[PDB]
């Protein structure tokens, strides 16, 4: 019953609204492009320390439940990935009950030839089958690593590519559009739908949080702490015999915690600003990057959570601490 | 009973398809429209195109299911004014009342007209929910484009809604510093299948090239659906809700005098999928007047006995035969 915001209530209600918005948006997609299917791999699995990423894991395996979809396999990389051991595992599937399913996020690019290399060989292992992303930014700057990565989408017609903001759909769709279809939804993460539950349950422990690049200690009596959600992992995740759920979901709660710690955050991270979103934390964002990590989904997607005491993108940091005593001296936080 | 009986299997995933726009028509105006009791519409098309007056019946249904009453409308700056809509507007609560953008082909270089009317109504009438109905949008001179800017700048409620990827595209780099841009089907999907007016039109030609070998015994028709317009149409005494409801029907039963529809119309397209009307579409222009939508939307539909696109008008009747011997119509 009570705002998600707590501390910003009439502007609470307004981003609890988007929320819902993004949630059914992404079921009303993938319910359709799901339909008949009731099994699938997942190809690309990031297994690796960024929890935006496990985060986006989880809630694929949420989305998927919320469709009686059975995850029956899984792979990260090349080098776990067996065609062998998936042709097994398909065997006795009816053809139109199986799917294939990219892993989402930022893995679709220059920087991503290991992510599109996996995609390409399990699609030719597996060609036919209902073939689909989990919403997905693209941009590739070079042109030859475009062509190379096109041939993949031009052979396999049936493959659906799902991209989560306005830059990656108009890419998507001028690079790959002639052959395959190509869908603007939301990110994935949103249909976790609204978790203070999290926020709740975990202590406080600084008053604020700087999740991003740089020091100035304003004294207005207020604790910080500048970690780096990067690098340092759950226990559970650098263990080899551990199963890849149980890494995604230590490294997604472990991420949910670590944002929880914090009254206000300070972020250059899309999914930490997404997160804190859901999960009720106020924060602002630091667009420091050109292209637009940031600003490309935000502007998409989220123009009703861009309000005093929710959230607000600034071009730099020092004007993300001159309004956070703004939001101070409100009682935003 | 398939929408296309003479193609059941292919039938079954168009039909999904419109049902997934209807849907997501739903979803986003439903929330958009939040709050919202009473509406204005402005931009109504009181002109022959029977396309355009499908989108305002189709408008009028999604309206009538978000129980919203339309307490005026205007169709040019002629007829609008601004006295007449303060009055009526008076006792209505501000966040129940909303600004309703007629959508469709309405938004750039040869459509000054309509800009202009949106124009006026806006700065008349500021701080209200204002927003489109799906349109397509393009301008080839940034002369142009940049008169019509300053509007959606100067007020950044305005939310802008596209029906097409090239349109999204183009909204989001023109506008999208300051508005909201959304990208959603043809408001005409949120009719869904009506097989009906298929059904209760009688058969006069076998096919009908709405559109820029005969025998073997097939009769054809080469007419075009502008410049005819239903006796009420004309009347000026008949209010715009008479009108466009006769140009949709008149152009919906049209179409439905056809078992196959050759045809280079967006609308004319859209309504034979709803109504289950195979048909061959000829994209003959530079624009993407076709492909720009049916790319976004309707690869779903793009099956044998339901619908496909073809560069040609040769092209459409070589695929006719093929479809003729395969019994899909
Ligand atoms: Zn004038």
């Amino acid at each position: 019953k009570k705002p998600l915001f707590t501390k910003s209530p009439r502007n609470s209600a307004s981003c609890e609204s988007t929320i819902t918005l993004q949630s059914n948006l992404l079921f009303t997609y993938y319910k359709h492009y799901f339909a008949g299917i009731k099994k699938v791999a997942l190809i690309g699995f990031p297994d690796h320390p960024n929890k935006g990423d496990s985060a986006i894991y989880v809630a694929e395996k949420k989305l998927l439940d919320a469709l009686n979809i059975e995850v029956v396999y899984i792979t990260a990389q090349e080098a776990d990935y067996s065609a062998s051991e998936l042709k097994s595992i398909i065997s006795d599937i009816p053809r139109d009950e199986f799917a294939l399913a990219f892993h989402g996020g930022g893995n679709f690019g220059d920087l991503y030839p290991d992510h599109q290399h996996l995609r390409e060989l399990v699609v030719r292992d597996f060609p036919s089958f209902t073939t689909i992303s989990f919403p997905q930014s693209v941009w590739y700057n070079e042109q030859q690593l475009l062509e190379q990565a096109s041939i993949l989408y031009a052979e396999n017609p049936n493959i659906t590519l799902v991209t989560r903001d306005r830059q990656s759909y108009g890419f998507a769709v001028d690079a790959f559009g002639k052959h395959n279809e190509v869908l603007l939804t939301p990110d994935i993460v949103f249909f976790m739908g609204p978790i203070p539950e999290i926020r709740e349950a975990t202590p406080i422990t600084h008053d604020v949080l700087i999740l991003a690049r740089l020091d100035t200690l304003n004294a207005a009596n207020l604790t910080y702490s500048v970690e780096d959600w990067l690098l340092w992992d759950p226990p559970v995740a650098q263990n080899p015999d551990s199963s890849f759920d149980d890494r995604g979901q230590a490294r997604y709660e472990a991420g949910a915690e670590f944002l929880a710690s914090a009254r206000v955050v300070i972020t250059d991270r899309l999914h930490a600003h997404i997160l804190s979103t859901l999960m009720g934390i106020p924060h602002i964002v630091v667009e420091n990057s050109q292209m637009g990590k940031i600003t490309n989904y935000h502007n998409t997607w989220l123009h009703g959570c861009t309000l005093d005491g929710v959230s607000v993108v600034v071009d730099s940091v020092d004007k993300a601490l001159s309004l956070l005593l703004e939001w101070n001296e409100a009682g935003y936080f």
